[PDB]
């Protein structure tokens, strides 16, 4: 666990299957539910959870997604929420603030549904890259 992402309230840890699909964990433990961002520019940075090459991305479902093509997709308006973790929002439905989350009880969201409002997207980072 080189590294890794937490969810402040939910608790749960973003996870990336190699299938195609995304969801988070009441507590890391999957194949592989590794994170990563790749920040470009105040409310413009990207995700890819470094493992299989799968970019956090939210398709106009709303539902996150993983996107090959890094681009008005892939990237994840981030600003700051708190004072540490990095609450995006899907640049792909920002209209909608759909933010990037997963519900305090385990099982991401799809769609209007993704609103901040008290802790649920506060993502804290702990990466460590050593290995
Ligand atoms: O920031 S978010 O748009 O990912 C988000 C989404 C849902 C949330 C819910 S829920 O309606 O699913 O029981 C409860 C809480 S609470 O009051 O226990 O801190 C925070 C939430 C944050």
């Amino acid at each position: 666990k080189p590294k890794l992402l937490y969810c402040s309230n939910g608790g749960h840890f973003l996870r990336i299957l190699p299938d195609g699909t995304v969801d988070g964990t009441r507590d890391r433990s999957d194949q592989h539910i590794q994170l990563q961002l790749s920040a470009e520019s105040v409310g413009e940075v990207y995700i890819k959870s470094t493992e299989t090459g799968q970019y956090l991305a939210m398709d106009t479902d709303g539902l996150l997604y993983g996107s090959q093509t890094p681009n008005e997709e892939c990237l994840f308006l981030e600003r700051l929420e708190e004072n540490h973790y990095n609450t995006y929002i899907s640049k792909k439905h920002a209209e909608k603030n759909w933010f990037v989350g997963l519900k305090k009880n385990g099982s991401c969201k799809r769609g209007p549904r993704t609103h901040y409002g008290q802790k649920a997207i506060l993502f804290l980072p702990l990466p460590v890259s050593s290995d």
